[PDB]
């Protein structure tokens, strides 16, 4: 869902 930050993209 958090997919829109490069930091948050292997988080979503």
């Amino acid at each position: 869902g958090x997919x829109s930050d490069p930091r948050x993209a292997w988080r979503x």
